[PDB]
């Protein structure tokens, strides 16, 4: 897990920043090859945040997950990733408008195996958003940046927060209580981002605002032209109680389904 320096080249490309610090292309020197990366460059507690992060991802192994390739103690604490170069599923598709519709149906239900992964691990994303979803190739999606992620106690199915507000569901909102199944309801969200080729969702609202729309019932409308079957599918994501709320496996069925149908004409 711990790599060496003098083996990293820092590219001058930003890939992302805040907070934290930068997010930095760069290139990374194997048993033999080079290998392409996306560096998490910090710049006392944001250790912990990084090494945390580390030991979330060191954890998981999935095709829809990005890999981490190791930490770097170096200049600045460096998690060192494996660069998928067609960028994040919002700004691709804001930037290429003629993504066909079995196209986005195939990338989020490459998430959503992604996500049915992490549930069946019982680790919690709490970022799961169209800006969090990159593209490997315009065929193949990976779910990433795992900086509020967490592992859930053996002896309960959520996690209690002691904020990406538009993207959680009411029970995170109300009660700081984080399960798989508010997960899904973020998914919705990424879903509705996605099919409205990357726009923000609750457009112009405050945070307040949005939790009064939810509150009396009203959801996101329909974006123009998403199929149907889609639009329904974000309206159960939106389920208002976390009981009747679909997991992972329900959605990752239904959106498996769907394609099918759209592949073959
Ligand atoms: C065309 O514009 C881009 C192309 C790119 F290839 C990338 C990129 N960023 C990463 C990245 N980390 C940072 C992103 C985490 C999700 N939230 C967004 C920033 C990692 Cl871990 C692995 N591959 C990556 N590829 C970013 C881009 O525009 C921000």
């Amino acid at each position: 897990v711990y790599l060496d320096r003098k083996l990293l080249t820092l590219e001058d490309k930003e890939l992302g920043s805040g907070n934290f610090g930068t997010v930095k292309k760069g290139y990374y020197q194997m048993k033999k090859v080079v290998k392409t990366v996306a560096v998490k460059i910090l710049k006392p507690a944001l250790k912990d945040e990084l090494l945390a992060e580390a030991n979330v991802m060191q954890q998981l192994d999935n095709p829809y997950i990005v890999r981490m390739i190791g930490i770097c103690e170096a200049e600045s604490w460096m998690l060192v990733m494996e660069m998928a170069e067609l960028g994040p599923l919002n700004k691709y598709l804001q930037q290429n408008r003629h993504v066909k519709d079995k196209n986005i149906i195939e990338l989020v239900h490459q998430v959503s195996m992604g996500m049915k992964y992490l549930e069946e691990s019982n680790f919690v994303h709490r970022d799961l958003a169209a800006r969090n979803v990159l593209l490997v190739t315009q065929h193949y999606a990976k779910i990433s940046d795992f900086g509020l992620s967490k592992a859930l106690r053996a002896d309960e199915n959520y996690y209690k927060a002691q904020w990406p507000v538009k993207w959680y569901a009411p029970e995170c909102i109300n009660y700081y209580k984080f399960s798989s199944k508010s997960d899904v309801w973020s998914f919705g969200v990424l879903m509705w981002e996605a099919f409205s080729y990357g726009q923000k969702p609750y457009r112009g609202m405050k945070g307040s605002e949005v939790t009064a729309m939810l509150e009396k019932g009203e959801r996101m409308g329909c974006p123009a032209g998403c199929p149907r079957e889609m639009y329904d599918l974000m309206n159960l994501c939106w389920t208002y109680d976390v009981e009747n709320r679909p997991g992972f496996a329900a959605v990752e069925l239904r959106l498996r389904n769907y394609y099918y149908d759209v592949v073959n004409h």
